[PDB]
């Protein structure tokens, strides 16, 4: 019952990559435990990126992640956290390999189309912050 | 502007068809105004299929629609209601033509994989019943 | 329960369409009850097209059907016979509609890429002719 | 032998549909006899839509067709003209059936993603107008 | 004329991955020399896994590989043996890279969807054991 | 505005891979700045391969690259040159990884389906040689 948090960023949404991306996770055999379209608020954004509150790129993050609606979801399955990270590819598309989501769909780090939890703790932290308990199935 | 209600029934979600179906609507050019995985409550199911509360197939109709989680969504675009109706194909998969969602994915009427609002009127009602106002973007 | 006979003719196999066509039937929800690559013997071809043994196009009809290996299979499911007929599209690719196998892959009647049993009766006969009983699962 | 003129209009190219549409024609079995990305000149657009020079929608019709680059091509094969017409679907995306190019990708008549010669006569004229003789292979 | 033996395991079959998997090998350009749906018998299973007859996981192998019908095939082409191994990805899906068959479709080692010959000798050994001479084309 | 030169070789063209290949670059987010079907002349071929004029494989190159029409194009985007090289995969298909173009579509070095500029200089050199200034958009 391991699980991870994934977010198709605003760029992934306006480019129409929601279905294709979900399709990869479904054919992979992972379970969709949660899923919803949403608009991240400024305050919520700054919270998710709380640790980087001091970083210089922080403003740019909050601005982009709230530039439009996003699709949040939770996937379940064996080693899903490390597995989804592997499927997504390197954070910067130029280093992501063909076959991965960022390697096949993205070209810039600022708009790398997607995000996945780095660790199980980060997953819990992120799941609690974007989903109400009744939204997990 | 125009909006329609779409639902990938429990079989569609069970069979891992959520992404492929979503992708079709995105490729068509429609916008995802709302989206979420949810378990239909016995109450919600009854208020939805109230039309057939007298029919003898109502018990099973409801049982099925709540047998597993579903994916509700709202599509927005030029005549999105009739277009989605056409894209899903006839209700009974036997009459649905290839290239159509039911015609490509469904095999029996009991499990026709998907539902789309029948008219503008049904759209407003169905959307208000499955979605809280704040969930529409 | 219900079963139909399907054959990806020599052109379909030559053109590397076996997988794509198979995938369509699996996505539709049908079950593969039998499957095999085989070279049609002059005898088998004659017993299959016995109907047109008098016609002047029979010689070429047979020559072609044995010009290369083919993929015979048996699909099983709710009204699989008529459904497969619909999925293949009209015999003459000119009349076949897009989304249909012949409508998407074929260009001429001589090479219509695929054949599917016309009726339950044809299904039983064709299956018994192309398949040894132990090959059905 | 037979040849038809096809054009992925500015919206199709803008939306990144060139490859998917091309792939459909290749899977169908047609041959690419000519292909090129090009910006339609105001002159070329007028000579193409001369038919509607009187209509009041002509100004916008031309403006749009030159609003961005397009992909012109020539398909060759057995009755390629009528087949391509069928594959594109009705002009008005509302009437186009799923599995059809316009039926799967277009949403409005203004931007119907693609154009294909209406008859053999239109084909010859359109090809000669969009292509220099040496460009046909 | 080098060749290898491939088997889409029971899990690959019930999940409907037969077509998609074959499609990858066809678009790759390999030739399908043999292909058939079959039910592996207990004795046959134990033979294929003869070497591991002493291993502890042996019982689990025979049990799973006979849990349902499988699709056996033979592919031909330049360095096809090492190539198909590369396409399949690491034996354990968690180590297989995105783009490979196991990396895109599997999550557990016990049900890694597919098998390919490790060496040419293993190929011959496996081809002789699952195919009759007349089944190779 | 960085850009690279790509050529789908004769084998890629006759195998019908033009659309699929373009589709990968479009979903990647790169821009098609130039595109056209063409027949490379002997002299032109020898020029593009000028440096290898002394090599032993030179004759084989000119012969194959002129064996049929090819599709030339120019792609624009962030680090597109190194990125397209990465997408294409190793020059010899046997070393190209699954997910890349050569790794998924090719089996032999002589017919590795595609070519991309090795450096920016090579891109300019190749763009000038295959496209007239008015063909770049
Ligand atoms: N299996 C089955 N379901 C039926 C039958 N008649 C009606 N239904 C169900 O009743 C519902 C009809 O309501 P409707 O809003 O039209 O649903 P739609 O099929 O999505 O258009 C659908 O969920 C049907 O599947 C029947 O004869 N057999
Ligand atoms: N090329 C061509 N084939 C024909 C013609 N008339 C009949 N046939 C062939 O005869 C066979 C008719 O038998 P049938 O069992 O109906 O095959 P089906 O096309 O798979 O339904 C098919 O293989 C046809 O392709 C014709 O006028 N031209
Ligand atoms: N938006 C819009 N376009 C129209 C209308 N009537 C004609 N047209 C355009 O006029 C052209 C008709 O020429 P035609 O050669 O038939 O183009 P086709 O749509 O590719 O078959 C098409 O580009 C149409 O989109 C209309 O009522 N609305």
């Amino acid at each position: 019952m391991e699980r991870t948090f994934v977010m198709i960023k605003p760029d992934g949404v306006r480019r129409g990559l929601v279905g294709e991306i979900l399709a990869r996770f479904e054919r992979k055999g992972f379970r969709i435990a949660a899923l919803k379209l949403m608009q991240i608020s400024q305050e919520l954004a700054e919270r998710h990126y709380a640790e980087h509150r001091e970083k210089p790129f922080f403003p740019g993050l909050v601005r982009f992640i709230t530039s439009g609606p996003v699709v949040a979801m939770v996937l379940e399955g064996p080693g899903v956290v490390a597995e989804v990270r592997k499927m997504m590819g390197a954070t910067h598309p130029k280093d992501a390999l063909p076959g991965t989501i960022r390697g096949d769909f993205a070209t810039t780090i600022d708009e790398n189309v997607i995000h996945g939890s780095a660790t199980l703790e980060d997953a819990q932290r992120e799941i609690a912050l974007f989903f109400r308990p009744e939204e997990l199935l």
